[PDB]
C-alpha cells in the first residue's frame, strides 16, 4: 500500500493552474511577524484520486521587511502518505502600498487510502531581516477523506 | 492648517519600517494601517496612512466603505480609495487589496486616538462595524520614520 501510494505520487506533477479550489473554508496554518501561511483544499483533477487531497498553500506577509528562503514541509502518519512540489518561490517583498500584494504557492498531494483522519506536522523556516526562524506546529482541520473526490 | 488642499499620491509614498496596525480582522476580511512621512515638505504635523484592505474570504466583499473621525483639535481626510470590491481569494492567481491614503494633521502633538466607521457586503450579509486606534507612532517622531 506504502508501495502503491508511492507508485501513485511519483513523477506527477499537478500544475497550479489545474486546481479548482473548494470553497471550503481556507485554514490558517501559521500567523506571526506579520507573515501567514494558508491552506486551501480541493479535489484531485486527475481520475482515479478519490482518496487524494490536494492543497493549495499559499504564503503572505503585511511585514514591513522583506522575507527570504522561505521554506515550508510537512509529515504525516504512515497510513497515509504526502508529497510536496517546488513552490512557486522562495521569497515575499515587505509590504508596499504602491502595488498588490504578492504570495507564494506550494501544492501538496495526499494520498490517504484507508481514509483516516488527518493529522498534519509542518515545519516552516524563514529569515526576516536578520533573524532565522524555525517554527513549527499541527494542522487538523482537514475536510473529511469521504468528500475528498466531490470537492 | 487643514487638509482640504492637501494631497498625498499613492505613488509618492515611501514605506516606513514601522509595524503596521491591525485595525479590523473579521470574516477573514483584514483592515491594516501602515504609516509613512509626509513626503509633501510643507510642515511635520502631518501624518501619512496607507488603509490596506485584505481578504481570504470565498466570496467577494462589495461596498467597502472606510470613515474615519478624529477629536476637533486634529482633523483627518481619507482620498479615495483603489476600489469598494474584493474579489474571493483565489490562490491560482496574485491576491488583491484595496488601499486608501489616510492623511492626519495634529499640530498640538497630542496623543492620537482616531474612530473608524466601516460598512460592506458578503453575499446578502451586512456589515456595520465600528472601533477605535489609538496605536499611532508618537507625533514627535512624526518627522522621521
Amino acid at each position: 500500500h506504502h508501495h502503491h501510494m508511492e507508485l501513485s505520487l511519483a513523477s506527477i506533477t499537478v500544475p497550479l493552474e489545474s486546481i479548482k479550489p473548494s470553497n471550503i473554508l481556507p485554514v490558517t496554518v501559521y500567523d506571526q511577524h506579520g507573515f501567514r501561511i494558508l491552506f486551501h483544499f480541493a479535489r484531485d483533477p486527475l481520475p482515479g484520486r478519490s482518496d487524494v487531497l490536494v492543497v493549495v498553500v499559499s504564503m503572505l506577509s503585511t511585514a514591513p521587511q522583506p522575507i527570504r528562503n522561505i521554506v515550508f514541509q510537512s509529515a504525516v502518519p504512515k497510513v497515509m502518505k504526502v508529497k510536496l512540489q517546488p513552490p512557486s518561490g522562495m521569497e515575499l517583498p515587505a509590504f508596499n502600498p504602491i502595488v498588490h500584494p504578492s504570495a507564494i504557492t506550494q501544492v501538496l498531494l495526499l494520498a490517504n487510502p484507508q481514509k483516516e483522519k488527518v493529522r498534519l506536522r509542518y515545519k516552516l523556516t524563514f529569515t526576516m531581516g536578520d533573524q532565522t526562524y524555525n517554527e513549527m506546529g499541527d494542522v487538523d482541520q482537514f475536510p473529511p477523506p469521504e468528500t475528498w473526490g466531490s470537492l
